[PDB]
């Protein structure tokens, strides 16, 4: 039998994803079990310092996502790697996604003229209780992998190799519950959040490139800057869950507020999770309440298909509040080709929803995910630099 401190066995340690591609990974990539979002301040003095930060991030993310033996150096020097994952780094399904904030487009690096048209500093919503220390940032990194230790090891590599260029503003890790393999012929399910409901059922088809080019990815023919093609707006919201009050809530109230059955994830007029409700035949809200979460987030009209988003959240759990209740909730992360048409328009409709009785957004921010690195001569943010050079 294994000794107490012997490491747990994993067969997913060589899971991997391409770093290069037209898009950055970690958006349409299948979401792994561990997630982490770190927001930084860019300490770069000029554009050359920003270029060094970009090319360094490109080199570090490429190796971290590929894995391999870490070179050994003179013992008088610090180790090249933290060693959390051993002498040979394992990918372990890791993806690191880079996004730039609105504050980066100030007078510091001359990028003000090429800012994405809908990239703004996040403004608080009526139900928000935002903490300024956990809001905004020059740059955001999204770490997703099979384990939090792979994520934390990836964070340690970034901060070690960029000590004078990156200052960590705020961070929030999270996870989703894995499930047993689906039996043949039975459709798989979305992961459940800390409210007990399946999260992401009505997400657009990530296998439909036309749908992704319509909802998620900035297209070159749009009114956005030319460099921003194949990027995406990233919205982050740390939303608290008042789980004790929610667990005391009757089941029928839970389902009538969200708009879906808890067990099956089905719509109020359907039977399976993959089904969508028919609002036109229910104009008064007898089946699905007019203030349901999914009904408010998606009226499913023709005028609302421009407000669809790709949600990619995690469930977070921190300490315990002094009042006695647990600080846990949803690490909300969603992507959209248009931030104003996407998250901003949807959250506006959700304002005042009966779900707000159990929600409390306390932080997050808006960022624009840079386009993907296409080849060995491209790097993270090169298109942004070249489009703004005098
Ligand atoms: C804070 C910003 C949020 C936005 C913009 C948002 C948006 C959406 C959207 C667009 C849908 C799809 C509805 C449809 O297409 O029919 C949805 C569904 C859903 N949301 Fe949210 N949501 C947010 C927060 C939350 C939170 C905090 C929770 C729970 C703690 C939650 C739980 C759910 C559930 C259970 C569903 C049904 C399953 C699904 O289709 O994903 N949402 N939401």
């Amino acid at each position: 039998p294994a000794q107490v401190t012997e490491a747990p066995s994993s067969d997913k340690t060589q899971d991997r994803h391409d770093f290069h591609g037209q898009h950055q990974s970690g958006i349409v990539t299948p979401r792994p079990a561990a997630g982490m979002l770190v927001s930084f301040d860019v300490l770069a003095s000029d554009r050359d310092d920003l270029e060094r930060l970009f090319r360094t991030l490109d080199q570090r993310i490429a190796f971290l996502m590929r894995g391999g033996p870490v070179a050994q150096v003179d013992p008088k020097l610090p180790p090249l790697d933290s060693g959390i994952l051993g002498p040979v780094v394992t990918p372990d399904n890791l993806t690191i996604t880079v996004s730039v904030g609105e504050s980066l487009f100030d007078e510091r690096f001359g990028l003000e003229a090429a800012k994405p048209k809908r990239l703004i500093r996040m403004v608080g919503f009526p139900n928000d209780a935002l903490e300024p220390a956990c809001c905004h940032g020059d740059l955001s990194l999204q770490f997703c992998s099979n384990t939090a230790d792979t994520n934390i090891h990836a964070l340690r590599d970034i901060v070690k190799n960029l000590p004078d260029l990156l200052l960590v503003r705020w961070k929030q890790e999270g996870s989703v519950p894995p499930q047993a393999p689906a039996k043949p012929g039975e459709p798989a399910q979305s992961a459940r959040n800390f409210l007990g409901f399946r999260d992401g059922s009505a997400n657009p088809d990530s296998n439909d490139p036309k749908a992704m080019q319509q909802i998620v990815w900035v297209q070159p023919g749009s009114d956005e800057p030319a460099w921003a093609a194949h990027g995406s707006y990233q919205a982050v919201r740390i939303i608290r869950n008042f789980v004790e009050r929610w667990d005391r809530t009757p089941l029928q109230e839970q389902e009538s507020i969200i708009g879906r059955i808890k067990t099956s994830g089905a719509p109020m007029d359907g039977q399976k999770e993959s089904q969508v409700p028919d609002y036109a035949r229910d104009p008064h809200g007898k089946v699905t309440k007019l203030d349901a979460h999914i009904r408010l987030a998606n009226p499913r009209t023709a005028q609302s298909q421009q407000n669809l988003i790709l949600r990619r959240p995690f469930n977070y759990s921190n300490g315990v509040n002094k009042n006695g209740q647990l600080d846990m909730g949803l690490l909300f992360i969603c992507y959209q080709a248009d931030l104003e048409k996407g998250f901003i328009a949807v959250q506006t409709r959700l304002n005042g929803e009966p779900l707000e009785e159990y929600l409390k957004p306390t932080g997050g921010g808006y960022f624009f995910t840079l386009p993907g690195v296409t080849g060995e001569e491209d790097f993270i943010g090169r298109s942004l630099l070249d489009a703004t050079r005098p």
